[PDB]
């Protein structure tokens, strides 16, 4: 009698859940059709305004939750919470790129970090805002310039008192109003993941390891670090940041997804405010635990000397931090980890056929982290948000 009560509190969350199983069903049955290129675009279409209405509010969420959040803690208060970031964050990261090596085992390079050094000092806002640099600037917003440049300026207008409190209050109500919209967003969310997975199933070894590693990571690593941390139970958690995962699993971009992941924490989950502004965009575009795993396999998998397979622990960890919140960025950035170990960059083609449905698995990881991760400083950082009141 007690799943009547589950099925009309669940509506949303199980809509969803319905959303991929009808979605896998309608594009393997779909996929017989010949079509066309452009009519696999059409047919995906629903799919796409869930996209870029995700994506639209993402400039707004980003910008507004990093002035407030670090306007909203003393700098030296906000040192200590980002210190419990950047531990948990290169840690969680250095665990899964280990765990990666590990089950491999047993079944213009230059121009790349000057382009993001150049990223992270935008020399134009307006731009920055729709645009990223790429030796020369390729469209495509700059996350990681206007994570920075809101950073510094959050930590400016918490030190300049009440002259900045106006300003603080002006990005607050920007804040709570983009994300009243992605209430709205929300109730799409189960026609348009229907059609963007549909379309993406209309189009080995290595495919298997990836997917067994993520759920080694993903659902006993990371819960249990949770669970070792807070000492609460972490499926619970995990159950509250699950519309975030499905949409991750969807989108297969974690800078999308961050509206949604926003709204389960804050909400579901019960997390500060404060720290979610905090974590939660930082954790978007350098905490990717998942694809972390995915470099240090498939670099591994391309080459089917222990000196230069720490370079690979080094260079995936590099490659995880580098790697944009959008999706392909995995691949992309494989020209990192193939070259500092000597291996052929033009290798990459033969994975690219698949990575696809290892994206969708990796952002979930990638997105999870964050959710985990903002649980976990939250916590720690309990009598800074206790003198705050
Ligand atoms: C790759 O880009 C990043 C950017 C930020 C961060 C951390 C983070 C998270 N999560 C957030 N929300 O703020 C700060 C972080 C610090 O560790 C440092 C922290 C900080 C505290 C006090 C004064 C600062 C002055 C300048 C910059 C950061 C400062 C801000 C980590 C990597
Ligand atoms: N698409 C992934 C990044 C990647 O492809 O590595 C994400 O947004 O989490
Ligand atoms: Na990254």
């Amino acid at each position: 009698e007690d799943v009547k009560s589950f099925l009309r509190r669940n509506a949303l969350l199980l809509l969803t859940v319905l959303a991929v199983i009808l979605g896998v069903v309608l594009g393997f049955l779909l996929r017989p059709y010949p079509l066309s290129p452009r009519e696999v675009k059409y047919f995906a279409f629903p799919g796409e305004l869930l996209m870029r209405m995700l994506k639209m509010l993402i400039l707004p969420l980003i910008v507004s939750s990093l002035i407030t959040g670090l306007a909203s803690l003393d700098a030296k208060a906000s040192g200590r919470l980002g210190m419990r970031a950047v531990v948990y964050y290169m840690s969680t990261t250095i665990i899964a790129v280990v765990l990666g090596i590990i089950l491999v085992l047993i079944i213009e390079v230059l121009d790349c970090f000057l382009d993001l050094a150049r990223n992270i000092f935008p020399s134009n806002l307006v731009s920055a805002a729709f645009r990223s640099y790429s030796t020369q600037e390729v469209e495509g917003m700059n996350i990681l310039g206007l994570v920075v440049f809101s950073i510094v300026f959050g930590i400016a207008l918490g030190k300049m008192g009440e002259q900045g409190q106006l300003l603080v209050d002006f990005f607050n109500s920007l804040n709570e109003a983009t994300m009243k919209l992605v209430a709205i967003i929300m109730w799409y969310a189960p026609l348009g993941i229907l059609f963007l997975i549909a379309g993406k199933i209309v189009e080995g070894m290595y495919m298997v390891t990836v997917i067994v590693g993520l759920v080694i990571h993903g659902l006993i690593v990371l819960p249990l670090i949770y669970f070792l941390i807070t000492r609460k139970n972490p499926f619970v958690f995990i159950a509250g940041i699950l519309q975030a995962l499905i949409t991750a699993l969807g989108t297969s971009s974690s800078s999308a997804t961050l509206p949604i992941t926003f709204k389960c924490l804050e909400e579901n989950n019960g997390v500060d405010k404060r720290i979610t502004r905090f974590v939660l965009p930082v954790g978007a575009t350098i905490n990717m635990d998942g694809t972390a795993l995915y470099e240090a396999v498939a670099a591994i998998f391309i080459a089917q000397d222990f000196g230069q397979i720490i370079t690979i622990s080094i260079t995936a960890t590099a490659a995880s931090i580098g790697a944009a919140g959008i999706p392909q960025a995995g691949l992309v950035t494989m020209v990192i980890v193939l070259t500092a170990v000597g291996l052929p960059t033009d290798d990459i083609t033969l994975i690219i056929a698949v990575d696809w449905l290892l994206d969708r698995f990796r952002t979930m990881v990638n997105v999870l982290g964050d959710a985990l991760g903002a649980g976990i400083v939250e916590h720690l950082s309990r009598k800074e948000l206790e003198k705050q009141d």
